[PDB]
């Protein structure tokens, strides 16, 4: 028998339950949505917590965070998003990252997952 | 004639207005539980306040700790809660701990008395 | 033309706008009490502030304060409500405190005054 | 390609997206206040700040500040608009501070700009 811990452990979403992730494992999640044909971009924000209102069904504050530049239309290879990672972090070293894609025939993002914290 | 201090003075509950409970008292109070077949429990948390809302009646928040391992089904002696109480003192010593009992043909808890403060 | 200070400058009800007052001065306001026939008490708090609530109109927060012993009734000299202010003034020599008056025909306060701040 | 700033910058309504303000460029602004016939004012404030309420549309709080003495009624010079900002200065050095003019047959302020900062 064992006991999870309460207290002071946050969690991030997808693949925050499997061990830390490598930069090999980075650079074959990006192969996977080149392979079809999707938009990749980046975030970044200085905190992550939830708030929300009395009595309105589905309202959540914090769901929003800055975009970096602009999505990368047309883009065929895979060494320029780990280029823009190393630009983004030089310049706010106190946030948090977030890489997202992008399906343009149903309207909907279609990845997340983070690749620095603070 | 004599004034009663309103600071900084908190009470939990039960068995707060005698003095100190020893080591011997605490083996006086399981045998009773034992002898009415009931079922012991643990719990802790890091906090005590309480928190209400506006205009719900009955409503009020912090009134649920977190369990240590699991209800003790068909214990008979004594000294095996007396020994998880130290395995629980050495993991979180910056807690409270609270130990419960459980009455199966009523559904109701029956007693309950704080053993640790940080 | 000279200008009015808003920064840092709370005040505290009756008599608060005129010099400080000393000893003598105190012991000439409760000489006007007794010659009415009224009946003194005691009062302490740590703080002062006042809060409200959104839509119900005519509540407060912070009205009441703590009452030291008991309302001294048949009281004839005026050298023992000054004893009992020092006797409050050592156990609690972090608080405010306040003199009242008791009409018991009226059932209304009839003084109030500040002698001790932190 | 470049990026703009979300952590840290304030900003403080007409003409604080052009360089600072120099001394020439702040008695050209008074001058052209005087050539319309409008009255100069002053005020001061410790803190910038917005704060809302729950379903009233139209409803902000933090849009007063306090006025330094009265308006200059029947002013012709721009030297003495000059000399009250240096009197304002010496007393509060650790407030913002505002120059305001008045239209008398339209009733509405007509400018509004910031001269000292904490």
């Amino acid at each position: 028998m064992q006991v999870w811990n309460p207290i002071d452990n946050p969690k991030f979403e997808t693949l925050s339950y499997l061990p830390p992730l490598t930069d090999n494992q980075i650079a074959r999640e990006i192969d996977y949505m080149l392979r079809n044909k999707w938009i990749p971009c980046l975030e970044f924000d200085p905190s992550g917590t939830i708030t929300t209102l009395p009595g309105q069904p589905g309202y959540y504050g914090g769901r929003y965070w800055t975009m970096w530049k602009l999505p990368m239309f047309g883009c065929n290879n895979a060494g320029y998003v780990l280029r823009e990672i190393e630009h983004c972090k030089n310049a706010y070293p106190g946030c948090f990252i977030r890489v997202l894609g992008f399906d343009n025939i149903r309207q909907v993002q279609c990845c997340a997952f983070i690749v620095h914290k603070p």
